[PDB]
C-alpha cells in the first residue's frame, strides 16, 4: 500500500512550479486541506508526499511548465503526475495505485493551507 | 516555523534502526499516533518526517545505536535527535524550534501504526 | 528522434543481471548482431545504449531478478524494458518511442558479440 | 580492448563546446561518418562514446575553450582528448589504448551527422 | 582526537566568503600563522582544514552572510563555524571537541599566508 | 603553485590500501614526519592532501591493488601516485607539478605519525 514503509511517495520535476495537495476523504468530517508548495528551481526538483492520519484521499497535480513524476519507494519507475484536479494523481487509503481521479467536486469544500501541507522539496544539502 | 515551506524537517541517520513518530495534540478528540519507521541500511539514512493536519504536537526519537540528527530545510546545521521519549525531540506546531520534551505521559494512550506513520526514508535511485 | 542530441537513450537497473542489444535492420546487407551485457552490481546500475551507423532497428532485454527502466534524454519518465525477445523493447530508426516487438525471429541468425556491443554500465567514478 | 565490457569510453569536459566523432575504417565500403555533439554546460560534462558495428577506426576531437579528459572503464587515470584532426584522439578497434593520429584525409569523405552520432552527453537526473 | 583518522575537520559553508585558519601555540617558539581562504559559489561549499605538525592550536572563523558548520569525521552532527575571533572555532590539539575560544591576541602577531594555509574548497569534480 | 586556493591536492583511489606521506625538508632542522593514512572502502575514496607549515618536501606513496591518481584543484587530468618511496609523488614547496622522486633516505630518519597527519580520506556524507 502507497505510504506505507517501503511504498513511500516520491515526486521528481523540472523547473519551477506548484505542487499542490489536496488532503480529503476525512473521517467524522474532518476539514478538507488544500495546499500549494512552490519550488523556484530551475533544474530537478525532488519531493516526498506525506498523508495526514485520519483521512483516506490525498490528491495532487503538478502545475509548472516542466515534467513532473511520481516514483513509489525505491521502484525505479517514474510515471506523470496529473496536471489538473480533473485529471489529478489520486490515491485511495490502502491502495498500492496511483490513478487519476476528478475531484474538481472536492476543491471547493477544502480550507487553504498553501507552503503549509504535507509535500516537501528535498533542498541541495540532503 | 517547522513543517513550512522552506523549514522542512529532514533525518540523518547512521546504521539500521527506527524512526518512531508520535502525533499528538489532535483537535476534536483525535486519537495520537505512536508509529515506528525502520531501516537496515547499514550506511547514511536520510528521512522527510511530515506532520499530519489538525495536530499540534509531533515528537519523535531514535532507536537505533548509530547517530541521528535533524536538519530543517537547507539549513547546514544538522542536531541530535532524542533516543528516548522522556527527552524526545518535540515541535509544537507554529514553532521554529525542535525542543527537548517529556512525552512519556502521551505514548500508552497513542494508536499503534508501525510501517504506517508520516516519516519517510529516502530511497537510493531519488 | 531516439538517439539525437536531447533525446539519448539511459536505462536503470537494480540488481545483477544482463541487458542484451540486438542490432538488426542493417542497410547494405549488414549482418544482425546480438551482444549481452552483464552487470554483478547488487544495486542501481545506470547505462547508456547506443545505436550503430547503418542499422534502422535496435532491441533489448534486461535479463534479472530486478527491475530495469529507460528514460529518453534528461526527461522525468522511467518505463520498463522488456524482458524477453517476444515482447523486447524496440526502437525504428527515427522514432521518438520505444514500442514492444517481437524479435525472436531475428536472434538466431545475429552474430555473438557479448560483452563487444554498444551498451554501456556507467561506472562509480564517472 | 577500449569498448569492451571494463573498457568503455568516458570523456569528461568543462565549459560549453563540441565534441566531434569520426567514424572510419569501414567494412564493405560503409561510408565514413562525422558528427558533432555540442554541449551548453558552464561546468562539467560527463560523455559516453560508442563505436558503431562494422568499423575499425574510431576518431574524436573536443573544441572548446575548457579542458577535456577521456577515461576508460572505472579507471581513474583522465588523460587530454586531442583539440584537431591533425592530432586526434584515435582508436584502432581491438588496441587497449588511445592514440594521437592525423586523419585530415578521411574527413573530407565523411558523410555528416551532427547532433546523430555516437556520443552522447550525460545528463542531469541520470 | 580531532585531525587523526576517522575525526578529520570538515566544513560546509553556503553562499561567498572567506574561512580563515590559524594556526599556533607552535612548539620551540615557531611562528603563528593565520590565512584567509575564499570562495565565490553561490550555493554549498565542503571544506576539508588541516593542522600543521608541530602546532599545538588552531582556531577558525567564517565571514560571509551564510552559515558555516563543522563536521568530525563521517560523524552526523554540523555545528556552527565561529564568526569572529571573540568566539573563534578552537581545537587544542589531542582533544575530540570544537570549542568557542577568543584568540584576539594571538592574530596580530600572526603572519599573514592568504590563499596558503592549510584549509581547501572541494571542487565541483572530486 | 600546489596547494595553494585553485590548485588544492587531491587523490582518488580505489579498493582498500594505505596512502602515506612523508613531511620532510623542515626549516630550522624540523623533525621529518612519515604517516600511513589508510582506507578499507572497496570502491572509490577521494583524499584531500595537506602540507604543514614550515616545511619545503611533500612525497606520498599509494599501497594498494587498486589505481590511485592525483587531481591539482578544479583541474580534469588524474594522473598515477608512485607505489614505492623510490619513485614516490613529490612535490618541491612552490613548484606547480608533481615529481617522481626518489625519497627512500629520507624514511629512515622522519618521526612515525600513522593516522595522524595531514592527508584525509573523504566520507560518505560530505
Ligand atoms: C535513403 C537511405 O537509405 N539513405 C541512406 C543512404 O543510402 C543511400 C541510397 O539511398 C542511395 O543514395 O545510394 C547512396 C550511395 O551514395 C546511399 O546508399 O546511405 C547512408 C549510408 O549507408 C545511410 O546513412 C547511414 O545509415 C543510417 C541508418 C544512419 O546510421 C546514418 O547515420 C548512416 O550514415 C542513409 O540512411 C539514412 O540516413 C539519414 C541520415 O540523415 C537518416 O538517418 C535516415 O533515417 C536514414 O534512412
Ligand atoms: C576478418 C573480418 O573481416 N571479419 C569480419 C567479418 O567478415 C566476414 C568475411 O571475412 C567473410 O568471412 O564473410 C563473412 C560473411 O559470411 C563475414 O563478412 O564480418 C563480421 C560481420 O559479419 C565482422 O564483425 C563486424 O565488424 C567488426 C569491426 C565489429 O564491429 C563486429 O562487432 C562486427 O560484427 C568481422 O570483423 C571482425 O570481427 C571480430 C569479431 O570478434 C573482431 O572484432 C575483429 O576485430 C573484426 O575485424
Ligand atoms: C474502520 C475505520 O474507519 N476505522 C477507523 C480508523 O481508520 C482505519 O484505520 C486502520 C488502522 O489500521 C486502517 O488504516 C484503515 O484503512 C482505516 O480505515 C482510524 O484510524 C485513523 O485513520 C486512518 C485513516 C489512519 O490514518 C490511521 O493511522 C489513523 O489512526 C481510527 C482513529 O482512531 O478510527 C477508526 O474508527
Ligand atoms: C483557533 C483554531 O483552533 N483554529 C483551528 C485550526 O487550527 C489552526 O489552523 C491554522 C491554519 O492556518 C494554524 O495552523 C494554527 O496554528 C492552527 O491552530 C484548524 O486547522 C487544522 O488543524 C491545524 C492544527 C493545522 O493542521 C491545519 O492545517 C488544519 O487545517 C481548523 C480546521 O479544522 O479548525 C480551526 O478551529
Ligand atoms: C612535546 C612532547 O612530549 N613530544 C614532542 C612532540 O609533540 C607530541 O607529539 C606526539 C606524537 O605522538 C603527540 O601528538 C603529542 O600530542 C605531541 O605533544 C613533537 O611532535 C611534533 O609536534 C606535534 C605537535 C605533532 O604535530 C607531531 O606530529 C609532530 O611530530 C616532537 C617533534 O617536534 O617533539 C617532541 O618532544
Ligand atoms: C626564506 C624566506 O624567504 N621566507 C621564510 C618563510 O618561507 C617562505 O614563505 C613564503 C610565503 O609566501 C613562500 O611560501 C616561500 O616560498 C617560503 O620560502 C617561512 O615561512 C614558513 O615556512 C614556509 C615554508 C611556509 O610554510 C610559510 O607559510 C611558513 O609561515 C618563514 C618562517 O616563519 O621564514 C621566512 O624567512
Amino acid at each position: 500500500a502507497i505510504f506505507h514503509t517501503g511504498s513511500e511517495l516520491f515526486i521528481i520535476t523540472r523547473g519551477p512550479g506548484k505542487l499542490t495537495l489536496l488532503t480529503w476523504g476525512g473521517l467524522n468530517n474532518l476539514r478538507s486541506v488544500i495546499g500549494a508548495i512552490p519550488t523556484e528551481n530551475t533544474g530537478v526538483t525532488k519531493w516526498a508526499v506525506s498523508f495526514s492520519h485520519n483521512y483516506t484521499r490525498f490528491s495532487f497535480i503538478w502545475e509548472g511548465q516542466g515534467e513532473a513524476c511520481y516514483q513509489i519507494g525505491n521502484g525505479l519507475t517514474r510515471s506523470p503526475v496529473g496536471r489538473s484536479w480533473s485529471s489529478s494523481s489520486t490515491i485511495h487509503w490502502g491502495s498500492s495505485t496511483v490513478i487519476t481521479e476528478d475531484v474538481t467536486s472536492v476543491v471547493p469544500g477544502a480550507v487553504n493551507r498553501d507552503k503549509v501541507t504535507t509535500a516537501y522539496a528535498l533542498p541541495d544539502n540532503l
